[PDB]
């Protein structure tokens, strides 16, 4: 990736074998994960479009979901390049050209010519669309790891109220929905797949509840102590 | 793919030896539309065929996550 | 974090990512303990607000305490406005802007702006304040987590006192009170809650004894004060 | 309020007389505070009581939309 | 209220008899029904708040309500003349003085005062706002009145998807939510809330469908999912 | 609706409450029946498309065909919007804007700027269209009003003709087919369908004629009651 | 507060103890908003816990003296 600035102008330093033996390590551990996702991006520095193919290609088993995802590249690329800042006809000698979908990936753009046209003139925010397609195509695949639905979590018979809120977070994480549409259901989905036992304590909780004012509610033992019969 | 054998390992083992493809692009499309009914299982082959041409890995990929595997529970939403 | 003292101005670079795999092991194994609450505020010098943000959002396990952790800083930030200066809105041109309540974080302001505004104009501690509110949800999740009271904790009938002390300082941990009155309950604590075996020894030291005079006696008597038939 | 009439019984049943009463506006809201809870019955009063002081009377009706029949588990019919 | 333009300016005429009497005999008929909300502002022809204020001051037997929507009339004016602009205490002569909160209300109000700012002085919205707070007021009079709400709604064991869902249209308005959350909730209330015979029919149908789409395979498949066929 | 032309320019009246009662009690006594689609013709004297939706919005508790409907209408607007963009955007100085696709929904425009493109500057038909696209919404509500299917229609066995025409004539209003493909089908339907006892009289009447000379010959030779029961 | 016991009766006794603590009023206050809803009756508690936290003495008292006996409902005796 590009470093340095204020010690002199840029270079293209190659990524530590350290971080690459990390992400084997990672991708064995949770594959398909949705923590994988956020690391990904924290990881990545200084943004070279070559160097973002290697955390696709260095990829062991799971080689399937990397491949359905350059079809949502390819796709993404496809639609910047015909409708947003497109180009076709001549252009005039020394020029950078004006990258095409497949050019704005290492898939045919050269090194030497690709750090050219990131150091010659103002930043090019080429890597930075190219990582929000690969985080899409994430997207995607936590959605197809995911074998459960947010409604197919309940709380069975003999099970705590901390056990059966990890799963519902759990599968909310990978809901992929509005932050409007997430909350406005958790206020409602909590208390209709809960046990009754623990059901009319969360009942009478009332609306515009916080979820640190949850939290201090249901630390104790949740015995005897509130009534619901105004609901 | 064998009758007891889950369509994820089916799928991984096709995309692990395709990865030793030493072909042409245009070659690996073509094959790709009807590799993936072709070596199936008798069990998943009805719902690949009933999927048929014209979908995207994406739309099958999708479709797979609810035909599960063997002595499983039906998914529905 | 922005970092550089020695060689000229200090330069946003990334956290280490062998640093990073050290924070994500004791997290995993020792996720709600006091132990990893100094490590945090020692490795994250320099910080800036998108890197901390990338540290709540990459969380595993124990996701749905995070969760409340994301409510409070939000929180925090509208109290930032709101009991702390709003500090007007329109500004005249050639200046930077100067940051709101959610600007304090990574939710509304960029990057560009955070680095701009600390070294253009005398450093703002806005990477201190998220760090400070970060803190602050960490002590609310230690205080979560805590299972017991201070009355409830007995000693048992064949537990000796160095494993009950224990208890009663993991306990005391999450208790969150000023120094003068936790000495207050201390005081009295030790013979109130001692087993009947442990009680007649450790009262027997003087009028109150001091903690390490009580440790010192502990020392001698030898197990829970009885040689011998500990299972 | 009897042992079988419900608060929209009651309620309506107490404004009906309230549309002859011809006093004062102040002294008709300033009175309506203690007198909706003191004709009410023993089972609905306990209710009334732990909803506590400054309660207007659309959080009394939004109360009794919940409250159910004259007091929950005793025959309405 | 005021009409007439091309005859000449506008002259005051009173509401007519068969609109109040016909808006006593829907009270009489219908009650508190969400079908009565957009009648109302249909037969209210004319919103001058004097006669306005006449069809609630005509209102029967569901007094106990009325009280209630009075009460909500007095919020809302005290809420707009906070809120909005208060203005200057005394005015230029010429000009009849801005309306104030409580002179939307048929108490401070005279009626050639209030006919004169919507005559004289450019028309000032007095009437827009008045039913605007008289449907805001409706609006959470079918909440006191609904029987039932819509986590509430579920089909039984022999009920067609024409009964479960002359039910839903019937609490459809009295739902009072935004249209985003409202096709978010029709998307996903009327699946989970429907019997297993009725589920196995739309799990065919699947995902990726009009409204009239599927309506039409509901039709089709006559009955819960198949019934008595005797033909 | 925009009232007269002969005394001078046409006034904007609101819906008249006999019609709208009218309209209602219609729809309540006759429910989704395809008598109702030539009864919206004759209650819409005069159209304006905010006045046309006020009637649809004021129906009872037969909610069900006018969500449906309404989802129709929005789907014609968008429609036409694609089909005809050649007016989108900016307008010269001097210009109401005009009618987009959208602008035809009485859910889009306001009602003065309604008036203002049917007779202020060049008439456009949008409250015709707005009726157009209703009638076109409720061809489609009377697929799912019909019980029985042409082809699944037997005439019962002590079941006169009378009552077996009715039916037939009741059933295909809602199938909207050509007028040569009706008359095609019904020319062989009626004996088709017909019991053994009245198929005899259709076929001694046999080809030719018309509906008067079948209908004749059948109302001559009266019920199918015998009293020796040579049929 | 025993089975039968009143808060009026329990309330005092706790006053009648706290007055010869000779102690900061710090630590008065922190032990006195926790321990009275700690050592009251299940039947009292339950009330005390609905009532739950915030405010000082006089609303507590206030909502305990309209609360009345030892629990349950008034009635019994």
């Amino acid at each position: 990736p590009i470093v340095q600035n204020l010690q002199g102008q840029m270079v293209h330093q190659a990524i530590s074998p350290r971080t690459l033996n990390a992400w084997v390590k990672v991708v064995e551990e949770k594959a398909f994960s949705p923590e994988v996702i956020p690391m990904f991006s924290a990881l990545s520095e200084g943004a070279t479009p070559q160097d973002l193919n290697t955390m696709l290609n260095t990829v062991g088993g799971h080689q399937a979901a990397m491949q359905m995802l350059k079809e949502t590249i390819n796709e993404e690329a496809a639609e910047w390049d015909r409708l947003h800042p497109v180009h076709a006809g001549p252009i005039a000698p020394g020029q950078m050209r004006e990258p095409r979908g497949s050019d704005i990936a290492g898939t045919t753009s050269t090194l030497q010519e690709q750090i050219g046209w990131m150091t010659h003139n103002p930043p090019i925010p080429v890597g930075e669309i190219y990582k929000r397609w690969i985080i899409l195509g994430l997207n995607k695949i936590v959605r197809m790891y995911s074998p459960t639905s947010i409604l197919d979590i309940r709380q069975g018979p003999k099970e705590p109220f901390r056990d059966y809120v990890d799963r519902f977070y759990k599968t909310l994480r990978a809901e992929q929905a509005s932050q409007e549409v997430k909350n406005w259901m958790t206020e409602t989905l909590l208390v209709q797949n809960a046990n009754p036992d623990c059901k009319t304590i969360l009942k009478a909780l009332g609306p515009g509840a916080t979820l640190e004012e949850m939290m201090t509610a249901c630390q104790g033992v949740g015995g005897p102590g509130h009534k619901a019969r105004v609901l």
